[PDB]
This record gives structure tokens, sequence and C-alpha cells, in this order.
């Protein structure tokens, strides 16, 4: 069926995407992988552009996440451990967020808007957290954006890390609650 | 001549590696774009990977960056001032920097022993000023690491700032002077 043949493109298109980057990526490329023909898979997703927001819009985390704090009673220590660990976990096991995350929320533009939509949650939670951790006197830091900024870099590249320094949800939170 | 030509094609490689990455780019669009044949660029540099390091050898700033400390009489804050104003304006004109940092510092691995002795001193000096700075007492930071990690990034990607906040010297300085 047409939509089974789209969920294997689109597994084929995560792979692709995520070792060579959009502009680096062609639908050839993916048809191959997906083995179906080209012209099959731009009929059905409507071409490459779409086909890549399909990517975010499928394996996107945001849309299925919890609530954290919600879930922990606003106990924003809780809320921070559940939300590293569902994140850290995800991240390793699925490192084409690496790329792609790098790709259109740090580098980059041009496709940000069409996106955005299947990641801001995710960054908007994190931020929740953090500033209601802050309002209850745990959470100490100069600089909302900084905290953002390093929290990210460290959890999304631990490749990076080890750059740098040459487990990680409890080092987080240690940094957060110092004074 | 043979070195001009290969100073076309290093230029035209900056652009194409600068769009599309490593995996990305192939040697038949350098070759296009600096409007020689694939033969001859592969024959010059011999190869895709060597021409790809012979990038990082003529763009990379670390070779020809004074040392910062000595150059300001190991003041930490006029030294880091100057670091980062030759950083942030250099990288403002040349985002080629931004797709190519991230690929290989920050996602990944493969070519990454290649490439670093091309951008680790501007890593190494960074540290040494900040470093400085704290020994000295000016400086007040929880993590190295983190602080390495926060500059590299809101330096380095300038919308990704934007995504979050939604002059830079002076504010990195005000944040790391804070008691």
């Amino acid at each position: 069926s047409r939509e089974q043949t789209m969920e294997n493109i689109l597994k084929a298109a995560k792979k692709k995407f995520g070792e060579r980057g959009y502009e680096g990526t062609s639908i050839q490329e993916i048809a191959k992988e997906a083995k179906v023909n080209v012209a099959m898979a731009s009929y059905y997703f409507n071409g490459k552009e779409n086909l890549y927001y399909e990517v975010f819009k499928k394996y996107g985390l945001a849309n299925e996440l919890p609530n954290f704090l919600e879930k922990n009673q606003f106990n924003p220590i809780n809320a921070l451990r559940e939300y590293l660990t569902v994140f850290t976990t995800h991240i390793k096991e699925n490192p084409e967020i690496g790329t792609l995350a790098y790709e259109e929320i740090i580098k980059e533009s041009a496709r940000l808007e069409k996106i955005k939509p299947y990641f801001i949650g995710s960054f908007e939670q994190l931020k929740e957290i953090l500033q209601e951790g802050e309002k209850q006197g745990v959470f100490h830091f100069f600089s909302i954006n900084h905290t953002i900024h390093w929290i990210t870099s460290i959890v999304l590249f631990p490749k990076f890390k080890k750059f740098i320094d040459s487990d990680l949800v409890s080092r987080i939170i240690s940094a957060l609650t110092d004074k």
C-alpha cells in the first residue's frame, strides 16, 4: 500500500538525511535505499523538501512527549531528571538528531520555520523546567539562555564532550543546584 | 600554474564543502565550480579527502593566530576581548566555519584526528585565557568545560542565539566576571 511504502521511504530518508544532511542527500539515494523508484518516492511525498519535513513529523520526539513537570507534580529535579533521561537515551540510540538538529536548529535557517513546530516544544519544556526550578529556589544560574545553550550541546553532542573533557544527568543537576 | 589552479580549487572547495558538508559534496561539483576537470582536481590534491584537509590547512585561523595573553601582557580581560573580537568578526564574514566546525568538531569523528591540528589551538588558547582569568580571580565559573561549551556555541552560531533569545563580547565578559 502507498502508506506502508511511504513508511519504508521515511525510514530510508531518516538514514540518508542523517548521513549527508538535506542539501547533501538526493531523492535518488533515498529511493535506492528504500528499493523504490524516484518518481514514486517524489509523487508520494510531493518532493524532497516535503519528504524531509515528514522525517521530522514522523521521528520528532516532541509530539509524543509527556509534560514532565505535571508528571512529576512540579518537582523540577525529578522533572529534569526524567527529561534528560528521556533525551540522552533516545539521542544515543538515534544519532540522526545529532546531524539534523545541528543543521537546522544550530547552524541554519532556510527551512527553519517549517520544522520548528517539531522541535520547539522540547526546548520550551526544558525552559519551563529550568525556570520552575529557579522560581522554587533549587536551580541557580546567571543566564537561562547560556544554560539552555550548554545543556543542549553536551546532551546532543557526546563526542564534543570528549573533545573538551580531554552519569551526565547527575552532573547537570549538580551544576544547576550549586550556589 | 599548478599551484595557482590549486588555489582556485581550494576557494571553490571551501564554498561547496561549506554548503553541503564533506559527504554531501562531490569532487565533480567542486571541479565544476572551479572551472577545471575532475581528473586534474583529483590529481592535484590526491583525492577528495586530502582536498578537504587542505581547506582546513588553508583557511583554518589557528596557524596565524597571535598569542593573545602574551600580546595583552597576560591581562585576561583584554586578551579575551581581543580573542572574541578576532573570532566573531571572522566567523560572521566566513560562515563556512559554521557548517564545517559543526560537522567535524561538534557532531562527528571519522576525519577528526586529521583536522584537529588545525582547530585545537583555538580551543587550547580560549582555555588558557579563561584559566588565567580564573587564576587571577577575575573570572568565576563552575565548569571550565561548560563555559568553553557555551562560549563556542553562541559565537559560532548567532542564529541559534536568536532561536534561544526569542555587544556579544561585552555580554560574555560580564557573564564571566559576575559573582
